[PDB]
């Protein structure tokens, strides 16, 4: 049994093309009128047995103004996402996290930067600092590649399963991937975290 995750963070950052990937979890989907959400049931299967993510996907009123608190209310976990090609989205991330935890005081939460299969990145490792004193984790996606897809949720599972070493035993059915993630910008950019992290 399960767990309420929302996705948050600037509008056109991505959130719905990312919760869309997991195929079965689209056409799952239940459109909550009263809340102005869609929630996707994204089930994951780890060595320890299933786990499913509730993903609460705005209908864009992130684009108008914060969230109601309904939204983020009993959210178990989080993903903060922006847009590597974009930095006032990254620059509004502290102001998604407050929201999140005014109302979720003590919940597991992973930052996402999308979009990394554009060549041109105007927000690179360096300058990805919010989430070191927030103790979030931070992961470069691609939503349109699913590259990385399965990264924030893997961690999500190890923090609320309180089992580090969980692993999927297998993926779930994703889009075929839309835009081709260049494994050398892949490789390049998981070392630049690494290297952003010891500097
Ligand atoms: N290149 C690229 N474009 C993306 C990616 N994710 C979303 N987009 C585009 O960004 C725009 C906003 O996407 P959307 O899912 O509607 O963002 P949301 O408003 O945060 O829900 C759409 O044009 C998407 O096709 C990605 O990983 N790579
Ligand atoms: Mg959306």
């Amino acid at each position: 049994v399960q767990f309420k995750l929302v996705l948050v963070g600037d509008g056109g950052t991505g959130k719905t093309t990312f919760v869309k990937r997991h195929l079965t979890g689209e056409f799952e989907k239940k459109y909550v009128a009263t809340l102005g959400v869609e929630v996707h049931p994204l089930v994951f299967h780890t060595n320890r047995g299933p786990i499913k993510f509730n993903v609460w996907d705005t209908a864009g009123q992130e684009k108008f103004g914060g969230l109601r608190d309904g939204y983020y209310i009993q959210a178990q976990c989080a993903i903060i996402m922006f847009d590597v090609t974009s930095r006032v989205t990254y620059k509004n991330v502290p102001n998604w996290h407050r929201d999140l935890v005014r109302v979720c005081e003590n919940i597991p939460i992973v930052l996402c930067g999308n979009k990394v299969d554009i060549k041109d990145r105007k927000v690179k490792a360096k300058s990805i600092v919010f989430h070191r004193k927030k103790n979030l984790q931070y992961y470069d996606i691609s939503a349109k590649s699913n590259y990385n897809f399965e990264k924030p949720f893997l961690w999500l599972a190890r923090k609320l399963i309180g089992d580090p070493n969980l692993e999927f035993v297998a993926m779930p059915a994703l889009a075929p991937p839309e835009v081709v993630m260049d494994p050398a910008l892949a490789a390049q950019y998981e070392h630049d975290l690494e290297v952003a992290q010891t500097t």
